[PDB]
C-alpha cells in the first residue's frame, strides 16, 4: 500500500518540532522562521523513482531516490547528508547519517492523517498531515 503515500499533504498539527530542530544546531532566528509556516509535502512515484517536494516560506527542498538505495542529500537546515529511505510494513523511513549520527523521518497513515515522526537521539517530534482534495 505504499500508493497511499502518493498526494499532497498539508501540516495541520505539530509538537517538539522546535526541540527537534534545536538538537541538530539549526539557530533559534532559523527556527522562529521554519515553525511559523504550515508546509505543504508532494509524494510523487515515477517508475521505481519516488520524489518528496516541501513547499513553504522558510524553504522549498525536492528529493528524488528509489527505495533502498543510498543518495546525497543536502537537507534544508544545509546538512550534507548520506541518506536512504526504506519501507518497514507500513512506515516510510528517512534515514539521514553524518559525521558519526543519524536522524530518522519517518511516515505512517493513521487513520487516513500522515504521521511524520522525527527522531534525533532523544529529540522525537510529530508532525501531523492531512491530504489535499
Ligand atoms: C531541521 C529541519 C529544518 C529539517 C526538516 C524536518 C522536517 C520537515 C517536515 C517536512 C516538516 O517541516 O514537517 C522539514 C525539514
Amino acid at each position: 500500500m505504499v500508493d497511499a503515500f502518493l498526494g499532497t499533504w498539508k501540516l495541520v498539527d505539530s509538537k517538539n518540532f522546535d526541540d527537534y530542530m534545536k538538537s541538530l544546531g539549526v539557530g533559534f532566528a532559523t527556527r522562529q522562521v521554519a515553525s511559523m509556516t504550515k508546509p505543504t509535502t508532494i509524494i510523487e512515484k515515477n517508475g521505481d523513482i519516488l520524489t518528496l517536494k516541501t513547499h513553504s516560506t522558510f524553504k522549498n527542498t525536492e528529493i528524488s531516490f528509489k527505495l533502498g538505495v543510498e543518495f546525497d542529500e543536502t537537507t534544508a537546515d544545509d546538512r550534507k547528508v548520506k541518506s536512504i529511505v526504506t519501507l518497514d510494513g507500513g512506515k516510510l523511513v528517512h534515514l539521514q547519517k553524518w559525521d558519526g549520527q543519524e536522524t530518522t523521518l519517518v511516515r505512517e497513515l493513521i487513520d487516513g492523517k500522515l504521521i511524520l515522526t522525527l527522531t534525533h537521539g532523544t529529540a522525537v517530534c510529530t508532525r501531523t498531515y492531512e491530504k489535499e482534495a
